[PDB]
C-alpha cells in the first residue's frame, strides 16, 4: 500500500549530460591502451581487482574499466564501441534501463558494465529471452571477457545439476529468464544443500527487458508434475466402504482430525495391501491416503459445511449459500471428489513451485536492462523495479519514413491491400518484412502470396535457430519475410548489396498491437544505423481498436470516413483514436500483472518463511534442533488437541481425549487419572510430556544415532510433501478461477490474502501432526 504506481518520480537531462561527459572522458584516455601489448592489457583486470579490494569503488574505476573493455573489444571483435554505447554502459552500471534502438549495439554495451561489475567475483547474470540468444551472446562476447581474464558460463535447460553449478560458478553467466526462475525454485526443493546450483543473486542485466519484465510478467512460472501414486490408489483407499466397525476411528474437535485407527483395521487393511503398520518405508503415502479416505466418509460430509456437486465438488459457505469456487480441500481430500460419490476423478498435473519474474528479479541486488522500446511503461520500470529509463541518442540520425496508418473498411480489403503492396515490392526487388499478430493471420497472408506465386518465408514463433538465419537474409534483395509477432528477435536485418538504393527494408504491419511498444518494435527493424527504410501499418475498420466507430452516422459528410473498401483512408483523428484504444488496452494488462504481483506477494512472504525453515531442518545435528523442533511440533498437537476437549463451559468428559493420546502419540498406557483428574490446561504439559518425552528418550535409545535419521526423513518429507506441494497447488487453484459470483477482479486480493493465509495456518498445523504422530507411532 506504499505510494501509488504510475504517478510521478525523478528526472532526465542531468543524468544524460553526466553520461556524455563520462563517454568523452573514456575517449580521452583512448590512447592509453591503444598501443599497449596484449599482456599489459590483461593485467588491467588484476590491477582493477587489487584496487577495488584495497578500497576503491566500482564507480572509481568506471572511466578506465570501460576504456579497457573498449580497447579489448576492438582487438577481439573488431569493433571499438561508440560513445553512444559507452553511454549505454553507464545507464546499465547505474542499474537503469538503457533504451537504445534496434541496430544500436546493445550486446556490446552489455560487456562494458558486465565486466566492471564482474571484477568483485560476486558474479553477473546476462539475461536474454531464449536459449539461442544466450548461447550466441555467450559464445561471441564470451571471447572478449575471457581475453581480459574472466570466466564466462552458459546455463541451459539441458545441463546436469552439476554443469549448472559450474556455470553459476563463472564470473559471468548467460541464461534465459526462465532457467533463472527455474534454477532458483529447484534450488528450494533440495534434500542436500550442495544440490543447489545458484549463488547469491548479485546483478542481473536483462536484454529485451520489456518482453521479459512487461509482457512475460503476466504469466507466473510454474513447475508441475505429480507423483502421489495417485489415481489408482484413491480407488483402493475407497475399498473400505464396508465394515467400518474396527477402524471407524474416534470423533473430533475444531476443524478436523480422524488420524487414529483401531489395530484391527490397520492389520487387516495392511494385509489387503501387504506390509505392517507403516513406519517410514515410503509408507507415509498409504497412511495419509487411508486417513484421507477414512475421513471423506465420516469426518468430512455431504450437504452441510462440506460439498455440493455439479459434476465435481465445490466448497460452500453454509450460511451464505454461495459456492466457493477455487477452494481445494487440503492434503488430498480428492477422495471425496473421486470415489466417496460419483467417479468424478481429479489427478494429472500438480503445481510444485510458482514465482513471478517481478519478485524473482527483485531478489537481485542490482538490475539493469536493455531494449529499443521502454519509454512507454517507464512509470512502471521506476515504480516496480526502481530503474529509470534512459533514452540514448542513436549513433546515426534516423532517415526512416514511418508512414501514417492507412485505414481500409474491412479485413478482406486490408488483407488484399497487403498482398498488393508485397506484390509491388518483390517486383522492385526491395526486401519486405511483414509483421503479423497471429499465426493464423500469418498463414492467410502466405496463401495470398502463394496464389500470386511470390517466393517468401513465414516465421512461426518457435525453433529460433532456423529463423535467425532467415532473418539475416530478409535484408537481401528480393527477400520476403512474414514474422509472427516475436519472430527473429535479437538479430539485425542487414541490407544486401545495393538494397540501400532501393530504399532499404520495407516494413508492413498487418495491424497495430496491444501496445505501442510492440508497434514501434516493428518499425524498429528498418532504420538501423541510418539506412533508409519505410514502415506502414494497415488497419481495417472491421476490428478491435476500432470499436469507438461502430455506430457512427452523418449529417452532411462522407459516411464512414473510408467507404467501399476501394482505396485507403487517412486522418490523424482516427489514428489518434486508435491510440486511446491502445492505451486503454495497455491499462488492462497493467492491472492483470499488478494483481499477479499482488497474488505472488502473498506467496512470496509465505514461501520465504518455508524455504528458510526447510533449510534449517537440513542443518539439524549439533544443536539438536531436529528433536527441539520435533518437540515443539508435538507440544503443539497436544496444546491444540487439549484445549478443544476442554472448552470454557467445561474442561469435561475426557474419553476421546484419551483415545487421541493412545492412537495418535503413545501406546495403550495412554491412560492415567482416567478423566476428571483435577482439571487444567497446564496439567496437560506435564502428563503428556511425561508419556511422550520418556518414550522419545526410549525410542531414541534402542535405535538412537538413527532416530535423527528417522526424524529427518519424517519431518522434511511431510513438510515438503503434504504442506508445500499441496499448498502451492491449492494456491494456484485459488489464483485461478476464483471466479464465483459476487467478486470483482483484483478485489479478490482481499479474499485471496484471507483464504490463503487461512490455508497456510492449517497447512502448518497439518505438518505439526504428521511429525508428532509418526515419530511416536512407526516401528520396525
Ligand atoms: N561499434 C561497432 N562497430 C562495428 N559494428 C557494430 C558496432 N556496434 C554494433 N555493431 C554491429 O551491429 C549489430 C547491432 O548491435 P547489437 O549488439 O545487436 O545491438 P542491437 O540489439 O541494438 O541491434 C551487431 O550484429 C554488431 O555486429
Amino acid at each position: 500500500m506504499l505510494g501509488i504506481l504510475n504517478k510521478m518520480f525523478d528526472p532526465t537531462k542531468r543524468t544524460l549530460n553526466r553520461y556524455e561527459k563520462i563517454a568523452n572522458d573514456i575517449d580521452a584516455i583512448r590512447g592509453d591502451y591503444e598501443n599497449l601489448s596484449d599482456d599489459a592489457l590483461k593485467h588491467k583486470t588484476i590491477e582493477f581487482k587489487e584496487r577495488l579490494e584495497k578500497g576503491a569503488t566500482t564507480d572509481d574505476l568506471l572511466v578506465e574499466a570501460f576504456a579497457v573493455v573498449r580497447e579489448a573489444s576492438r582487438r577481439v571483435t573488431g569493433m571499438f564501441p561508440f560513445k553512444v554505447q559507452l553511454m549505454g554502459g553507464v545507464a546499465l552500471h547505474d542499474g537503469n534501463i538503457a533504451e537504445m534502438k534496434t541496430g544500436e549495439g546493445k550486446t556490446l554495451t552489455s560487456t562494458l558494465p558486465v565486466y566492471l561489475n564482474a571484477l568483485t567475483g560476486k558474479g553477473v547474470h546476462v539475461v536474454t529471452v531464449n536459449e539461442y540468444l544466450a548461447s550466441r551472446d555467450a559464445e561471441q562476447m564470451g571471447k572478449i571477457f575471457e581475453f581480459l581474464g574472466l570466466t564466462v558460463g552458459l546455463n541451459l535447460n539441458s545441463m546436469s545439476k552439476d554443469e549448472k553449478r559450474e556455470a553459476y560458478a563463472a564470473d559471468i553467466t548467460y541464461s534465459t529468464n526462465n532457467e533463472l526462475g527455474f534454477d532458483y525454485l529447484r534450488d528450494n526443493m533440495v534434500l542436500y544443500k550442495e544440490q543447489m546450483v545458484q549463488r547469491p543473486l548479485h546483478f542481473a542485466v536483462i536484454d529485451e527487458v520489456d518482453s521479459i519484465l512487461i509482457d512475460e510478467a503476466r504469466t507466473p512460472l510454474i513447475i508441475s508434475g505429480q507423483a502421489a501414486k495417485s489415481t489408482k490408489l484413491y480407488v483402493q483407499a475407497n475399498a473400505f466402504v464396508r465394515t467400518l466397525k474396527a477402524e471407524k476411528d474416534y470423533t473430533y474437535d475444531i476443524k478436523t482430525k480422524a488420524v487414529q485407527l483401531t489395530e484391527e483395521g490397520m492389520t487387516k487393511a495392511e494385509k489387503a495391501f501387504g506390509i505392517d503398520n507403516l513406519f517410514d518405508v515410503k509408507h507415509v503415502a498409504l497412511n495419509h491416503h487411508i486417513n484421507q479416505a477414512l475421513k471423506a466418509h465420516v469426518a468430512m460430509q455431504k450437504d452441510v459445511d462440506y460439498v455440493v456437486e455439479d459434476g465435481q465438488v465445490v466448497i460452500v459457505d453454509s450460511f451464505t449459500g454461495r459456492l466457493m469456487k477455487g477452494r481445494r480441500y487440503s492434503e488430498g481430500l480428492h477422495q471425496a471428489i473421486e470415489a466417496k460419490e460419483g467417479l468424478e476423478i481429479q489427478n494429472e498435473s500438480m503445481t510444485l513451485a510458482t514465482i513471478t519474474f517481478q519478485n524473482y528479479f527483485r531478489m537481485y541486488e542490482k538490475l539493469a536492462g536493455m531494449t529499443g522500446t521502454a519509454k512507454t511503461e517507464e512509470e512502471e520500470f521506476r515504480n516496480i523495479y526502481n530503474m529509470q529509463v534512459v533514452t540514448i541518442p542513436t549513433n546515426r540520425p534516423v532517415v526512416r519514413d514511418d508512414r501514417p496508418d492507412l485505414i481500409y473498411r474491412t479485413m478482406e480489403g486490408k488483407f488484399k491491400a497487403v498482398a498488393e503492396d508485397v506484390a509491388q515490392r518483390y517486383m522492385t526487388g526491395q526486401p519486405v518484412l511483414v509483421g503479423t499478430v497471429a499465426v493464423e493471420t500469418s498463414e492467410l497472408i502466405s496463401k495470398l502470396l502463394k496464389n500470386k506465386g511470390i517466393p517468401h518465408q513465414v516465421l512461426n514463433a518457435k525453433n529460433h535457430e532456423r529463423e535467425a538465419q532467415i532473418i539475416e537474409e530478409a535484408g537481401q534483395k528480393g527477400a520476403v519475410t512474414i514474422a509472427t509477432n516475436m519472430a527473429g528477435r535479437g538479430t539485425d536485418i542487414k541490407l544486401g548489396e545495393g538494397v540501400k538504393e532501393l530504399g532499404g527494408l520495407a516494413v508492413v504491419g498487418t495491424e497495430r498491437h496491444e501496445s505501442r511498444r510492440i508497434d514501434n518494435q516493428l518499425r524498429g527493424r528498418s532504420g538501423r544505423q541510418g539506412d533508409p527504410g519505410i514502415t506502414q501499418f494497415y488497419l481495417s475498420m472491421e476490428d478491435e481498436l476500432m470499436r469507438r466507430f461502430g455506430a457512427e452516422r452523418t449529417m452532411a459528410m462522407l459516411d464512414r470516413f473510408g467507404m467501399d473498401d476501394s482505396t485507403p483512408i487517412q486522418s490523424k483523428m482516427v489514428s489518434r483514436a486508435v491510440e486511446s484504444s491502445q492505451k486503454r488496452v495497455e491499462g488492462n494488462n497493467f492491472d492483470s500483472r499488478k494483481q499477479l504481483l499482488q497474488y505472488d506477494d502473498v506467496l512470496r512472504q509465505q514461501r520465504e518463511v518455508i524455504y528458510k525453515q526447510r533449510f534449517e531442518v537440513i542443518d539439524s545435528e549439533n544443536l539438536r534442533e531436529i528433536v527441539e523442533n520435533m518437540i515443539k511440533s508435538s507440544l503443539e498437537r497436544a496444546i491444540a488437541a487439549y484445549t478443544p476437549r476442554e472448552e470454557l463451559p467445561e474442561e469435561w468428559k475426557l474419553d476421546g481425549l484419551v483415545d487421541l493420546i493412545n492412537t495418535t502419540y503413545l501406546d495403550e498406557g495412554a491412560l492415567e487419572k482416567s478423566d476428571i483428574f483435577g482439571k487444567e490446561p497446564d496439567e496437560m504439559l506435564e502428563l503428556i510430556m511425561d508419556r511422550i518425552i520418556t518414550k522419545y528418550n526410549e525410542k531414541e535409545e534402542q535405535f538412537g544415532k538413527e532416530q535423527m535419521r528417522e526424524f529427518e526423513k519424517v519431518i522434511v518429507l511431510r513438510a515438503v510433501d503434504s504442506k508445500w506441494m499441496d499448498h502451492i497447488d491449492a494456491m494456484d487453484q485459488l489464483r485461478q478461477g476464483i471466479h464465483l459470483r459476487a467478486y470483482a477482479q483484483t478485489n479478490p486480493l482481499r479474499e485471496y490474502q484471507m483464504e490463503g493465509f487461512a490455508m497456510f495456518e492449517h497447512m502448518i498445523e497439518s505438518i505439526e501432526d504428521e511429525v508428532a504422530k509418526f515419530v511416536m507411532k512407526a516401528e520396525i
